């Protein structure tokens, strides 16, 4: 049930002048379309959505957690940090930095986040306790973002990160509650109306998290999409490209999620 109808992925990714990586999931029937979708490619600030889910599972077993106030120093404010920076004087709940971090991409609280799960090492641990044997962080905000071509730290295939969002989201990775807490965040992101969501008529809902590098032409965003009468649909889509100064492109993103649609025979 994988390419059951062709879709013209190499003549985008060539437009591009990069590489595009795609998998999507029927959830009813599981049908997919896949293109280049057991390549790496660097997670960006994609890490931050299962940073997020990461948090929500040891909630499960931390009452309170969540709504731990956290203090931090201006020293903690790196660049792209809009929320946190609004609340240096306060500080935030775990809850808030979660949610900055999945809805705004917020860096700062990225990094906080990251502590309190024992670094890029401890994300790592959670996403192979749902059975993830291919995401790997390494590197903390900004450093991660260095999207070096043939460099295996800060990514994970599209694919795996297709099937652990699928995990989490709709599956049973993590309890009901913190389940429909992930969504909720997700669905609240203010980062990607130009991404997947461009591809996703106005009446389904969707949630989803943005990556971008800076560099190599890398972007990325994946998704969850509840079209309407049918089951939900799963998606991943990365890029990068040759060239450090190569610039992303969203509209791109966008038409890969398109074709992905149109390959699972989705009327969008």
């Amino acid at each position: 049930l994988t390419n059951l109808v062709a879709e013209p992925f190499a003549k985008l990714e060539q437009d591009f002048g990069g590489s595009i990586g795609v998998y999507a999931m029927d959830t009813g029937s599981g049908a997919t379309v896949s293109y280049r979708a057991e390549e790496r490619f660097p997670l960006c600030s994609s890490f931050k959505g299962f940073l997020a889910a990461a948090v929500l599972a040891r909630s499960q077993q931390q009452a309170g957690l969540l709504d731990t106030p956290i203090r931090y120093g201006k020293n903690a404010l790196v660049r792209w940090s809009p929320i946190s920076e609004k609340y240096l004087t306060t500080g935030m709940t775990v809850a808030e930095l979660s949610a900055a971090a999945v809805q705004y991409s917020d860096n700062a609280a990225a990094n906080l986040l990251l502590k309190e799960l024992g670094g890029p090492a401890g994300l790592t641990a959670f996403m192979r306790s749902i059975g993830d044997t291919t995401f790997r962080l390494d590197r903390w905000e900004l450093e991660l973002n260095s999207a070096i071509p043939g460099d295996a730290r800060d990514t994970s295939s599209p694919r795996a990160v297709t099937e652990s969002l699928q995990k989490l989201t709709l599956g049973s990775a993590l309890a009901a509650p913190q389940r429909q807490q992930f969504v909720d965040w997700l669905k609240g992101n203010t980062t990607g109306n130009h991404r997947i969501r461009a591809a996703v008529p106005a009446d389904w809902a969707v949630g989803d998290k943005t990556g971008t590098c800076g560099g190599y032409g890398t972007a990325n965003d994946y998704a969850v999409v509840w079209p309407t009468g049918r089951a939900p649909i799963v998606l991943a889509v990365y890029t990068r490209a040759p060239n450090k100064d190569d610039k992303h492109s969203e509209a791109v993103i966008a038409a890969a999620a398109r074709l992905a649609l149109e390959g699972l025979g989705v009327n969008g």
